[PDB]
């Protein structure tokens, strides 16, 4: 056996396992128990530390999935099962991963901790997608990966009720993270040089953890790839949160007619139904027809986050930290097969223009008669207002901007200007082994495959030039991670990225190309969401 | 003795001059009554036509201006002066002149109708600019032009009463259209086939002779340049014209202190007024600060315009009808100066933000705060909202749109989606010898000189290509009126002129250049001015 396979933390020891790489072999540890298992009574709660453990822990395998609801839009479909759980689900699910190069490193190496997405309702660490073995290989930096409560076992939220606070799959975050702090350092990670990055609901928690100041004490930098925490989609007001609460508890039998009302009985009925019969039901609470819209999300309560994410970032000190941002070219494509009628990845999607209108309500669920003349105001071509080529890319355009790309500028246009260091990109290329349709682009999520460098896998049928691609990538994410700077400490050689600043709005674009500069974010459209929508709603 | 010079019309016989251009002579009839002088009792009534004289009326030169107010912003400056009154100011103003070939055509000639524009506050068929010897000469077709009653002595509406009906400045325009139907054929001139075209407030009132059935049957073409009927400023409901009317009377002591005033009393006291102290008081009377409004315009009454232009154009039938429509390329600048803050044709007109904000609205009076909001939304460069020179042009395009671009775009669609033949231009030739500065661009009424074909003038500065170019359009104008087609009915090899259609939406590109077709008269911007602000001014 090789000695770098065993370690001891501060709750046990643990075997890992060897990784084959390409390049050489690498050390990870999946599987470490990091919280009690929140059950049974537990349910709702925040997480409890792992209490010590005699013997070996085994560390050689993934651990389960949260429980979560199982995507069957297109069963058999690699393009939507590569995000289904790939291990068994359970509410015994708060484990986390360690990946540490080989040989174990001597000095002090910074450290990437990643945060699946999946809008809060899914997602694994345990996802093919997430193998880090790769970007720990050909950069020699510990990454860590844990498992957080999704769905109503992570945010179902009775605002002020101590049975069922909320947010306690941020704080499941939060508690690996104090973890990371503690323990990372036995596998050679500098706990001083910390980088969270994560996509879509990992980005929005990664900016969450920004503005709760318990966990900003955690981490040193900031990567949010594909999402924000200000989105319309990654927060619930309180009344929402309690109602969405409440009539998944009538859905379920909750209370027993009639005898019940107040919340610790409602919670306590919720924690004896079983696990599947929650998840059963998850999707019926959302108020309308609507895409990129998730039931149980983080609530703005005054605990985790004392006001709203807009309202800290606006407020908000951030001299000192350096946050990595970006999105995909076609943010909103995956989502319109969803429900925006016309849609199917199995033809070109060419609506009509009452499907487009029709659409755009779903798109933009919660908006008065007026607010959606404007959206079609602006996102139609009014030189080919029928034209279903045009009509399908601007629906995307609508669903992406409102959802991701207009909150990441606003987001970083404000860190930027506030003290924090920011560097903005554009993912651009379309991955040469991508399932889905060619009228999607480059969807939400496929970038994420390129970041793990998983285009190394030899199992794999990525060309040649997406292989370079991709270690082109994990440098870039690498040397944030070292030094905050995505840029080659040293090569003048290699292209330029520029900061992106409030003024000068300069992103790169992420493609097989060199680096190209542009400037701003969407901006005449990010000025629609950010500017004048508000406003608009304000004078209903 | 030159016998052409004289001719005998239905009132009595005139006697013409003989006007020399580089190309041959031309023989001219300026000065003609076709009105009994609207005096005394007169003033603000109908015209009634000029009842027959004895001997030989001079018409060997042009006649007196209608009482207007002369413009004063830029005394001694050539690009103001040249649209102020050439003649003594008389209430003794509608006299018309026709222009014709010599030899005097022997087969009836079509006839092109020039309507001067001014705000319908001022203007004169006496200017310069206006010389119809080059047209004449050039494309041997007969041109009139008449002078009509501008400013209150056209306008001042109290609407019902029968002293002050409104619109009789209008009238003059049809009185005169009947005197070319009953007399045009003594020139060589074709009644069946007579063209009207003006521009700015001209353009607006060949538009309202459209949609006006007694003027209807009156000519058979239609030439739009820079106006509509439907212009935000071109009219002027009954309860604000008849506001305006008695804000007038009182500023010149009406009715006398301690008097009643119904409407025979105010427009008697009105009558006793001398003609320029109503005119020293016109400004006075616009309910806000602006910009490209004026006090006295059509009134929407019932009578001469049954509806709204707007709801004309879009109920009406225009088979059988040939327009041509078209704008210059910066139709918002010369406005600026006469009213928006940090404007000056002296310098650079480098505005702040603050003074763009202000602006916006003198540029777009009578609008809510949302309204406003929306504006700026739509015209600021998000990348750059604090470039002064973006902001110049910006609004520039927002008084341009508002006023002239947007108005012409949506009556060229409406038209030629309900049977018209439409064929529409953009003004892209700065005149060499413009006086105004250069970041005016292209300004307001700068076209009227090339189709008039002024470069002719040997005793003016333009270059040879600008000669040449002054050929082409008059050629086009020509082209049009014969034909209803501005295409050379020969020549294949030059560039087509494709009309234009409410979804092709094609356009050609008029300077120096040859022919070039484009799609969309800001069809983006027009969109926001068309569509969604009344939406937004509904819901307040
Ligand atoms: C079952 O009902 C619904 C299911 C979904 C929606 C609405 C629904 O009801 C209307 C959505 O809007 C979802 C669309 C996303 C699902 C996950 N993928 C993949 C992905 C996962 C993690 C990171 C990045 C991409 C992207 C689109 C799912
Ligand atoms: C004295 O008060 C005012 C005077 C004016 C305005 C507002 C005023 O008060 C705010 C205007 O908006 C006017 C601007 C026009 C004046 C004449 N020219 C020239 C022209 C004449 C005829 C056809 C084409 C061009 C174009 C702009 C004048």
């Amino acid at each position: 056996e090789d000695a770098e396979l065993l370690v001891t933390v501060r709750g046990g020891r643990l075997r890992g396992i060897r990784l084959k790489t390409p390049g050489g072999p690498v050390s990870a540890f999946l599987g470490i128990p990091f919280a009690e298992p929140p059950m049974g009574p537990r349910r709702f709660l925040p997480p409890e530390p792992k209490q010590p453990w005699s013997g070996v822990v085994d560390a050689t395998t993934f651990q389960s999935v949260c429980y979560q609801y199982v995507d069957t839009l297109y069963p058999g479909f690699e393009g939507t099962e590569m995000w289904n759980p790939n291990r068994e689900l359970s509410e015994d699910c708060l484990y986390l991963n360690v990946w540490t190069p080989y040989p174990r490193p001597t000095s002090p190496t910074p450290v990437l901790v990643w945060i699946y997405g999946g809008g809060f309702y899914s997602g694994a660490s345990s996802l093919d997608v997430y193998d880090g073995r790769f970007l720990v290989q050909a950069e020699r930096t510990v990454l860590v990966s844990m498992n957080y409560r999704v769905g109503a076992f992570g945010f179902l939220a009775l605002p002020g009720s101590r049975e069922a606070p909320g947010n306690v799959g941020l704080l499941d975050q939060r508690l690996a993270l104090q973890w990371v702090q503690e323990n990372v350092a036995a596998f050679g990670g500098d706990p001083t040089s910390v980088t969270l990055f994560g996509e879509s609901a990992g980005a929005a928690s990664v900016g969450m953890h920004l503005l709760s100041p318990p966990s900003r004490g955690l981490f040193h930098r900031a990567v949010l790839q594909s999402g924000a925490p200000n989105g319309p989609w990654a927060t619930v007001g309180m009344g929402e949160a309690r109602r969405r609460a409440t009539q998944l508890a009538h859905l379920v039998g909750c209370p027993p007619g009639g005898t019940g009302g107040n919340d610790t009985e409602l919670v306590a009925c919720l924690r004896t139904r079983p696990a599947q019969v929650l998840v059963n039901h998850e999707w019926h609470v959302l108020p309308q027809e609507s895409v990129f819209r998730f039931s149980f999300v983080p609530v703005v309560d005054g605990d985790f986050l004392s006001d709203t994410p807009e309202a800290l970032i606006n407020a908000g000190d951030f001299h000192g930290l350096q946050v990595l941002v970006g999105v995909v070219k076609d943010e909103g494509s995956y989502f319109l097969v969803y429900g925006a009628p016309g849609f199917s990845k199995d033809n070109e999607s060419l609506i009509s223009r009452a499907e487009f209108l029709a659409g755009v309500r779903v798109g933009v669920p919660q908006v008065s008669d007026l607010a959606a003349e404007a959206v079609v105001l602006h996102y139609t071509d009014w030189l080919h207002p029928e034209d279903p080529a045009r009509l399908r890319e601007a629906l995307s355009d609508v669903v992406g901007d409102h959802n991701v790309v207009c909150p990441v500028a606003q987001l970083a246009g404000r860190l930027a200007a506030q003290g924090a260091r920011v560097y903005a990109y554009v993912f651009e290329h379309r991955a040469s082994t991508l399932s889905w349709p060619l009228w999607m682009g480059v969807p939400h999520g496929y970038e994420i495959e390129f970041i793990f460098g998983i285009p190394l896998d030899p199992s794999r049928n990525y060309t040649a030039e997406e292989k370079i691609f991709a270690q082109r990538l994990m440098r870039y994410w690498a040397n944030f991670a070292r030094t905050g700077d995505p840029n080659e400490p040293r090569d003048p050689k290699a292209p330029q990225w520029p900061p992106y600043t409030a003024g000068a709005q300069q992103y790169v674009s992420l493609d097989l190309r060199p680096l190209e500069v542009r400037r701003g974010l969407r901006a005449q459209a990010c000025a629609f969401w950010n500017r004048f929508l508000p406003k608009l709603l304000s004078a209903t």
